[PDB]
């Protein structure tokens, strides 16, 4: 299927959607693959890191054959012409919004579809929303402000529980410290390092970590330095 | 399987913690076979009976990127004695594991459930909302029977699930016959169905007769207290 996606059928569908605050469900071919499904996969992974309240699910509809989930495609008025079709539910299989048929299925667009329609926000992997808010043009604030930002965020660092997020905050703190010490030259250096490392010998978990670092690194970019 | 939700390292805890109870079968990825088919039958049965029970599977089948190996490890299960069946009580921390000696069958899974939760997976055919008001039906006065007939006929008309619609017909038949003839109907209809069931019947016809017998059983009374004809 896709990682962290829950594939639902006519018996599980409503009863599962009805247990979650929000659900985003991709109705598609029973054996989906291709750019759009990969984008929904990436979105499942990002969503799952970003929220506690959002079910990411798929329903595979088989037309001809001994039919699978055709009731569901019928209920939601989606068939071979519409796929993949993205629905967003809010606890009630009868109340939903459907991603406009003209919107490209990309991670970015799926993430905006959720934010446009729920209070949830799915940031970039590695980013910590709290940190971000206090970090814009960190690289242009005075050394003493920077030094202040470092002590506060280092406090939230140890108020955080999830390993992923604890690693993320440590990268933020490292970058604050480097950018405090080296100035903005740091960005390009760290970028080149992370990219050479990503384009080298490393695992599944390895390239994700490096991407999370890059996304965290991006927060510290400014349009002019001063 | 149908109605089983397959969960993985990302979806497991978060899904299990949204349902009051979850029964989870850990097994190889792409499971198959007789225990899997029995878990499948159980999923169908539980879904017909409750809305509070998640039925789920985790495919460990560890030979690759090791999907779900961490999950199997959290619960200390093993290629070595798959399947392992767990019951969770609303989070991924509170669970009971089905003893590895218990054959994984439909009956044992239902028992596991009723043994460990307030949930009840009823007998095939039964409609809980009917059974709730039918206890001792055969002994109550005619006018109460008649009111129950009117009430369950009204319920039947609102039923939206097709298996319950069909089962409800058998309840109404039995209520009306029992009203009309008395408790002797229970022997009459039992002999009729047991005769059929003792014939050469397919598995699907067998199931259909069992559902009628499970419904008729609702009407049996421990002692007949109401006068005959
Ligand atoms: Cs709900």
């Amino acid at each position: 299927t896709c990682t962290g996606c829950v594939d639902l059928d006519e018996l599980s569908f409503e009863k599962t959607v009805e247990r979650f605050p929000y659900s985003v469900v991709k109705f598609d071919i029973a054996y989906p693959y291709g750019e759009k499904h990969e984008a929904f996969t990436a979105f499942s992974k990002s969503a799952h890191k970003a929220t506690k309240d959002l079910l990411i699910a798929t329903v595979g509809v088989k037309d001809y054959g001994e039919l699978e989930n055709k009731a569901l495609g019928d209920r939601y008025k989606v068939d071979d012409k519409n796929f993949p079709s993205i629905f967003l539910f809010k606890g009630n299989a009868d109340e939903y919004v459907q991603l406009p048929s003209h919107v490209d299925v990309t991670l970015d667009n799926l993430k905006a579809f959720v934010s446009a329609n729920t209070p949830l926000y799915i940031g970039r992997d590695g980013c910590i929303k709290e940190f971000n808010e206090v970090l814009k043009n960190y690289a242009n604030i005075p050394d003493a402000e920077q030094l202040k930002l470092i002590e506060k965020l280092q406090a939230k660092q140890e108020q955080l529980t999830d390993p992923e997020q604890q690693q993320n905050a440590r990268a933020y703190l490292i970058y604050m410290r480097k950018i405090h010490e080296v100035g903005y030259d740091f960005l390009e250096e760290e970028t080149k390092r992370l990219l050479r490392l990503k384009a080298g010998k490393v695992t599944e978990a390895k390239k994700e970590e490096l991407l999370r670092k890059l996304n965290i690194l991006e927060v510290f970019r400014v349009h002019k330095v001063t």
